[PDB]
């Protein structure tokens, strides 16, 4: 039905059934944040700038002021204008359901006022002043179409709503819902999209993606020519180029083939029994196989997480990791926590935990140290295989840990209501503010919700500490690296006397092309745009990026920072800008 030299075809980012198209739902489908709903500014990690997309420029009135000009072109896929009204809803909206994009802006963010049509106003809390929170909230604001949810809500539970008819969809983005069933989900390219004549048209006129049930079905399709976009597991991966003489292609061509995305954690539920005492959270992160599943499982696409949650992969974070802390506590090298059985036995041993008849540990309280299971999505091959190795170790001290793989959409359900055990999940990356992203997602009860309750927005594992959340109030409250390093390093110990949840490994940007359709794919030899997997929240450039093989285009013009000849704003003008308006 589709023309297969206008259609990109995708892999690894829809798992399980297409639920709604609707951020403010449960669930959402693959799609709709990535390439439906923008934001007035694009982050590009690989630039360390900002492209200014549905804004075109930003000025701020004080230091904690900011107001953000809307293009006088940017306008929905209806033909109604985005405005100011469209930014102010979409925040006060999430505030309001307690879901949706931009979760816990209220905390950092005094106010976001409509201070003319195409001009927003963020000002800055200044109770707990946030520079890094200010900024994230206000230039990566999106909006959402008030005209259209205003009507959803005098019709039904906004809740409730699906979104899924084509003609009725409303975007700011180069792609709607073109058709979709239990097995495929199909966008179209919206020609007259408001952005054609800055950023031109995105080069695929339609993305697809067929829902596979496991990697090894998505594997075959990939091998055969029918996935041009990848973003999947794959089992030794450079054999595909080198032994079978595929058309296909990594970012880097040697070891370790991936980008890093982030963290990977073995999440440990909070309020379940046993699980709640930090001695058992302990035991469980000195039980983990960390390199032996790394090698097996994951095919050395990843190294250990460090326990500081920093991604120590790059220079510029070190800094930011307190190396002799992390050492005296674990008595490794670098800080690292060890495989080490014998610790983990000696830790549940010392909190008065006895194995009872059947091998499983009892505490002092008679809690019983299981049974509890370890869960990831069916289908992802290496995460299931890691999590064997951990029940098994787990099993072997005396807390009884079975696998479990769940349909996507039932996993993400038990994790974002907090009724699970153990999982392995994500966090989030190297950007201009980690490493206090990666606290703020992991460990701020404020952006947790109670069980039985959706959170995408963090602390899935419902950690409770309100120490953290003054030192998150404090961290950024002037731009001194001291201040910030001074929280980062007392939240670590918090971390390790707590572990509140392992962090395990450095997660694969899982990215791969073909190029029997497409090409210039972003890559080590072209590295146009540096987050270009298929399901990633910032994936959306690299549709400009490539072309068709039988109608190469030109590089985007306005890709690259101002002084180079694009429109990107590097991070470190804005803090210029913030500075001199104090
Ligand atoms: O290796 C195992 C397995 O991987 C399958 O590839 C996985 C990959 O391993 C995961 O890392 C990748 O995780 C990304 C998710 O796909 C994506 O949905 C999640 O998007 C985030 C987004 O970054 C964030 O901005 C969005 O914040 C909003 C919150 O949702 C709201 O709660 C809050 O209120 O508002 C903000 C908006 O301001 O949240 C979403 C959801 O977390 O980003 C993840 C990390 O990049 O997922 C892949 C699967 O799709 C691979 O396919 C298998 O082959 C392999 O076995």
């Amino acid at each position: 039905s589709l023309p297969r030299e206008d259609t990109v075809y995708i892999g690894g980012a829809l798992w399980g059934p297409a639920t709604t198209w609707n951020l403010y739902a449960p669930q959402s489908t693959w799609g709709t944040d990535q390439f439906m709903y923008l934001p007035a500014f694009q982050y590009d990690l690989g630039r360390d700038a900002w492209i200014p997309v549905i804004a075109e420029r930003y000025e701020f009135v004080d230091d904690k002021t900011l107001r953000i000009y809307i293009r006088p072109e940017a306008r929905w896929s209806d033909g109604v204008p985005i405005t100011a009204d469209d930014f102010v809803y979409a925040l006060e909206l999430t505030k309001e359901l307690g879901i949706g994009p931009g979760g816990g802006w209220d905390t950092y963010i005094e106010y976001v006022k409509a201070v003319d049509t195409k001009v927003v106003e963020f000002k800055a809390k200044e109770e707990n002043l946030n520079y890094f929170q200010f900024l994230s909230y206000s230039l990566g604001a999106q909006p959402m179409p008030k005209h259209v949810y205003e009507r959803i809500r005098a019709q039904m539970n906004i809740k409730d709503w699906i979104n899924d008819k084509p003609e009725e969809q409303v975007v700011s983005g180069p792609y709607k819902l073109y058709y979709y069933d239990p097995n495929i989900v199909v966008y179209q390219r919206v020609d007259d999209w408001w952005g054609k004549d800055i950023f031109g048209l995105p080069r695929p006129k339609y993305l697809a993606h067929v829902i596979y049930k496991d990697n090894p079905s998505a594997s075959l399709a990939f091998e055969r020519g029918d996935i041009d976009w990848n973003g999947l597991f794959i089992p030794s991966v450079w054999e595909l180029w080198e032994k079978k003489g595929l058309p296909v292609g990594t970012w880097y061509k040697k070891e370790p083939y991936f980008i890093p995305d982030g963290v990977g954690f073995v999440y440990v539920n909070n309020t379940k029994p046993g699980l709640s005492d930090p001695a058992v959270r302990k035991a469980i992160a000195y039980a983990i196989p960390y390199n032996e599943m790394l090698k097996k499982a994951y095919f050395g696409y990843g190294s250990q997480a460090h326990p500081s949650m920093v991604i120590d992969l790059f220079e510029p974070y070190k800094q930011y990791i307190d190396y002799e802390l992390a050492k005296k506590t674990f008595g490794t090298e670098d800080g690292r926590i060890p495989f080490d059985l014998d610790m983990a036995n000696k830790i549940l041993d010392e909190a008065g935990y006895k194995k009872g008849p059947d091998g499983v540990r009892v505490g002092p309280d008679g809690t019983k140290l299981g049974p509890y299971t370890i869960s990831v999505p069916y289908g992802w091959t290496d995460w299931m295989m890691m999590c064997e190795m951990i029940a098994k170790n787990l099993r072997s001290i005396g807390i009884d840990v079975k696998t479990e793989f769940p349909d996507f959409s039932v996993w993400a359900d038990r994790m974002t209501k907090g009724t699970f055990d153990l999982i392995i999940s994500w966090s989030v990356g190297p950007s201009f503010d980690h490493p206090f992203n990666i606290y703020r997602f992991v460990l701020d009860k404020r952006l947790s919700k109670p069980v039985g309750e959706v959170t995408w927005a963090g602390d899935w594992e419902r950690y409770d500490n309100d120490e953290v959340v003054e030192l998150l109030d404090k961290a950024v409250s002037t731009l001194d690296p001291e201040v910030r390093k001074q929280a980062y390093f007392r939240i670590q110990q918090i971390i390790y006397r707590d572990m509140p949840s392992i962090p395990a490994f450095y997660t694969a940007h899982w990215y791969e092309y073909s190029t029997k359709y497409w090409i210039n794919w972003p890559s080590e030899d072209n590295p146009a745009w540096f987050r270009p997997s298929p399901w990633h929240a910032d994936a959306w450039p690299t549709l400009f990026i490539i072309s068709k093989k039988s109608d190469p285009q030109p590089v985007p013009s306005w890709l690259g920072t101002v002084d180079e000849g694009g429109i990107e704003i590097p991070t470190a003008k804005i803090f210029e800008d913030l500075q001199k308006a104090t």
